[PDB]
């Protein structure tokens, strides 16, 4: 309860679609279920899935990576998820302890674009890794995946599963 | 219903998801202090200490007793876990019978028999699992938790890269 | 009488004509072995994967120059970021149907003509997808690490030559891009 | 004056030492590479990629003994699975203190007299951790993959080809080991 409403917040605040990552882990999670015979569980979480992804497509809007390069499919591609990539060297310098400190302070308040240009100019890199999900497709393989689950064709199922879990695609952003 | 769902399914798969939780906490934690949203990666490393913080009992069920390597002498926890599978994608009788008798194997809760019944037909399936060391990402979220607190940013990210990097990747046969 | 290995001309002619130098994954390659030999105790092999990253990235500027992603849009430093790398990304659900079995024919039959974009239209109109993920090294960034862990060996200083490495290794960014 | 590359050399001497069948690495390497060439409608070049894998992979078993884990627990089939490829996996807070930095110079010292044991010791118990994550390949398995996409080729049946080596790749298990 805690977690979920502090993922959401967090999530909202950084344009990721944490409802995506939650559906896909779900998927996940179902495969298991799946290898282990449990197709009852496989069901609860193909259609927790469903029920996540048929959120209305206003709601995803604000998470919609509108400028996507990359797709397989023409598709809305969601932010579903993210993540921090750093490379330094980890050899304390004056130089870079000081870019640290400024750096901290520029983040403390709201420079966002300072404090990474200061990172960055002293050797500290630091981008975004992002995880984009075809809405309109991942939704079409949870319905084909639910539909051979109750035609007890768990294999067939784990591998549309597997499907959605292919399409989704990674990219890199500048943080700013 | 989401946190139900996966609770309940992840229970009866000795996955403990509270573990992804705290890691995906973690992870939003980075994320928010290079957006310069210091109160969130202060609300999200706290939530990471309150769900690790959970009892050592709690924690059992899910420690992995047959992990070959570990990075420090701790409890390591099954926070994920995920299907790896291989086959080659061309259709064959044999292939499609061997599949419907797993399928019906799994029906009936049939684990071993299904995978048996997978692999002799050229289908493999193993779980890769996630492993986290429980005293040790404790003592990487409050030490991340201090450093907030003083301001230093960056010093804390890289603390929480280092609890990332502490997971180890394993894999495992189903059976 | 089947093809001998030849696997250093066989990948370096598949990869200048995919546009991937090869040279910076085997520079990366080194590396990482690099970091391997130093924990078991092997700073001579350490040593010797590290000179040959050196040598390799060492390759002149005009060389790297066609394989730089010149519109590389996400960059930790500014840098020239080579190609070094990619795979491909594919996605389908696995079910055959006659749909997919005539797009698949079809698909097959453009790629044997070199008509990439026609086979990965027809395949992506049948459900089936396909991009590339590269790999992207910055050039001066990564010359510099190396040279850096050159120095720290000399000096004994194999942990933290590891951590430069480490930084290198984690300099490298992941992109994906459409195929044609 | 600096080493010139010798990049085959110095990866095989330095991968013969550690244990890890780097042959097995550019087979696998040319399989990826040859999936990326399908799709750039390059059909000639995925067959000159495919051969070479085919090639390294016909290596006598006696040769490729060495790297055999012959203790692997995690298995997808009953396959001789190899040791093609490792990885350091390390963690640490990147926060200096002098117990640590005291600990990271009696590791080198010990690294320098090639004390494997006694340097993973001493950085564990400063918080520094340090283990190999390995990449399993299944010989038998991936010969009969790689021949099986060879015919595919032959046959013009290009998506299917891909699949198989898709299937190739899927088939190497990642384990993580102790570096002792
Ligand atoms: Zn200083
Ligand atoms: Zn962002
Ligand atoms: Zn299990
Ligand atoms: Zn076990
Ligand atoms: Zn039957
Ligand atoms: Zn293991
Ligand atoms: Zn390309
Ligand atoms: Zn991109
Ligand atoms: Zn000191
Ligand atoms: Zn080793």
């Amino acid at each position: 309860a805690a977690t979920t409403q502090v993922q959401k917040e967090a999530a909202d605040v950084l344009q990721v679609a944490v409802q995506g990552a939650n559906a896909m882990r779900d998927i996940q999670f179902a495969r298991l279920a799946l290898f282990h015979g449990q197709p009852d569980s496989a069901k609860k979480l193909t259609d927790d899935a469903a029920a996540l992804l048929a959120a209305d497509d206003a709601s995803w809007a604000k998470f919609v990576k509108t400028d996507a390069k990359a797709k397989m499919i023409a598709d809305r591609y969601v932010i579903i998820n993210a993540s921090i990539a750093l490379s330094e060297d980890y050899v304390a310098t004056p130089e870079k302890e000081s870019a640290i400190q400024s750096a901290n302070e520029k983040l403390a308040k709201g420079d966002q674009k300072g404090a990474i240009d200061t990172l960055r100019l002293a050797g500290i890199g630091v981008i975004e890794n992002q995880y984009l999900m075809p809405l309109n497709q991942t939704r079409k393989a949870v319905a084909q995946s639910q539909e051979l689950l109750k035609a007890g064709k768990y294999y067939e199922a784990n591998l549309v599963l597997k499907g959605a879990e292919e399409g989704i695609v990674v990219d890199s952003e500048m943080l700013v």
